[PDB]
């Protein structure tokens, strides 16, 4: 299942499937120019040519803990910090590190989330549905049924989340952290999308580190999706873990990410450039994006997940009467691509219909092509209303 | 034993337990000046900007392969090629492809070698001993004693070689191809420091590829040890499990070393700095640091292995009456550090007192700092002898 949809999310088409961030103009000037300043001084030699040189992983670490300590009033060091080759490699650590042979398992409290569709150790949580306005809908952790035991090893949350674009609510994460804390077990957020970078996050959320939650923040979605610069913030002794294993495993990060992070952070730009003007992009973007979808399909044909942050829309075409793997096929033979719900799903206890009445689309790409792609999905959502 | 040695090599030292190259003054310049022509046409930023830019993964899949194909008169196309973050990832891949749960082993035939260090799944066959000229002396396959059964995964060599230097022969790596054909499991050959790039070996070789071997290389040595560019060539079946797996723990390189790659594979500078400015480097320094070490030890206190081509010198203290990891905390104790040998043979079948009486050591530091280590190894070598 899986396999071919790599495949054919590889091999005119519209491809609405896929998980790169948009190529902001500002940024790009802005990343011409700090690439230029970094050749022009040696720094950009110094990343490549050295294998931890005067802003590699140690100059990064340190300036990662200031910016967390001045900015959040995080107590972190150094020694609470990882660096690794991005989001992906991260959690294999995590999971190989709390998770596996007892055997442990991944706790979802609240699925869908997008790690499980990436790679029996997955459990995952139905979650409540709250309906709301304009035909949109959030989803909700359902603490009366959620299980966590002995052999729950972690929990895991992404915020904002792929694929859904939702922000688990304040209460929700305290929550979790508590039951967490109480069965003594790591709460690992993914803040890919978040604050205080890359900032693409459109609802009210306060920010939480305790030692007992990891944290994987990533460069990628900065902008810069061609560096492999993952972080990752927990107690040291978890630190010290990750630091073995990417000592073996060897997926550390290449110099050139960190030498930019360092430098972004000197200039007081990280924040900066999130907060003014990724965020505003992406905000005006899937603002524009909704208003496409709704000239073509209402409430009644596709409820669309609230679009808390992140840089896709989340697509629930209510009581389809057919599958969307079999709208995707339809919508591929017409050269529109988008990703079928039911795999962002693994690890469910019960079957749920639901997850075959959702797709996943990127709402970056050029407008022209949204629309056009945007019409032909009405088109088949048409055409399975009137005949299967 | 292993954890110690990471913290000590990390934690005025003379630090020669290490395995970076050097910095080449010619390859620095070249280097600046590559990365001044990119950034100004919009290639370093493509390379960053993008996840698979104008000369991302797949501008460089076909590269090598023109590369391979019309140099060598190899038989590739970018089906045979596959990209990781490094040398280690690239292992770490074939490992499990190859070994693990039957259960099957990945048997060394001519230990000792790094990877088996770097990371009972390894078994180390003990080497025949040639004694050489100038104190020196080189390993040997032992085939009459070489044991490749049902259980045997996958055979891997690397040449040239980490820790030794070792160059296996023509003759040998003939019949070990031979009998991977045989027993149907892949010939795995680390050529991180081989032909056509870096080309840090002053050996004969010829090389070697066919459909059943398993070629890794890496741009690392070429003097770019932060960008993270692992390469693997092999039959397109592999390469298509590699594929899905590095899709999995996405341990793909970053843009900036394959950017780089395909800038010096298109100006054909690629195989003209390896073999008329890299390598001519590496002799002259290997023959240096010899001519250092012989004024301070004779045959008679230190045999080093034919340095046939990488950055190391492997030192053999023939009948040391102490081991070399209680040399290794005298050599500390005085702020000189090279790694204990015995860290190289894991999985032998029997104990060999030898793997106590070796160390590496890194040729590459300025000669001063050779000298002072040099200067103090022979003190404690004198000691060893004098007093225990
Ligand atoms: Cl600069
Ligand atoms: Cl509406
Ligand atoms: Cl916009
Ligand atoms: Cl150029
Ligand atoms: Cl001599
Ligand atoms: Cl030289």
């Amino acid at each position: 299942g899986i396999t071919r949809l790599m495949e054919d999310l590889n091999d005119g088409a519209i491809m609405l499937g896929g998980g790169n961030p948009a190529h902001i103009p500002a940024m790009q000037d802005y990343f011409q120019t700090l690439l230029t300043d970094m050749v022009e001084s040696g720094k950009a030699a110094d990343a490549l040519c050295n294998y931890d040189g005067p802003q590699g992983k140690t100059a990064l670490l340190n300036a990662l803990a200031v910016l967390l300590r001045e900015t959040l009033g995080w107590d972190i060091e150094p020694q609470n910090i990882a660096l690794t080759n991005g989001s992906q490699s991260a959690f294999f650590y995590l999971f190989n590190l709390f998770a596996g042979r007892s055997t442990k398992k991944v706790l979802f409290p609240l699925a869908p989330e997008y790690i499980g569709y990436a790679d029996d150790l997955f459990v995952s949580a139905r979650p409540n549905i709250e309906l709301l306005p304009e035909g949109q809908f959030k989803y909700h952790v359902d603490f009366e049924h959620l299980h966590i035991g002995e052999e729950t090893g972690m929990i895991c949350v992404s915020r904002p989340t792929n694929p859904t674009g939702n922000v688990i609510t304040d209460e929700e994460l305290m929550k979790l952290d508590r039951l967490a804390n109480q069965h003594n077990i790591p709460l690992v957020i993914d803040n890919a999308y978040g604050v205080p970078f890359p900032g693409i996050i459109f609802s009210e959320a306060r920010p939480l580190w305790n030692p007992n939650i990891i944290l994987c923040m990533s460069l990628s979605k900065l902008g810069l999706p061609g560096s492999r610069c993952g972080i990752i913030i927990a107690n040291d002794k978890t630190i010290t873990a990750i630091a073995n294993m990417n000592g073996i495993i060897s997926l550390a990060p290449g110099g050139m990410g960190p030498a930019m992070m360092c430098e972004m952070i000197k200039r007081n730009d990280l924040l900066r450039l999130s907060e003014t003007v990724i965020k505003p992009f992406y905000y005006q973007r899937v603002q524009q994006t909704i208003a496409i979808i709704r000239r073509y399909l209402s409430e009644e044909r596709c409820l669309i997940h609230k679009p808390e942050g992140a840089i896709f829309l989340w697509l629930w075409f209510k009581d389809l009467p057919i599958t969307t793997e079999l709208l995707y096929q339809r919508l591929k033979a017409r050269g529109v691509l988008m990703v079928p719900g039911h795999y962002f799903f693994p690890g469910l206890d019960k079957p749920w219909p639901h997850t075959h009445q959702c797709m996943r689309m990127n709402y970056v790409p050029e407008p022209d092509k949204i629309e056009a792609g945007v019409k032909i999905l009405a088109e088949e959502i048409e055409r399975a209303w009137r005949e299967g």
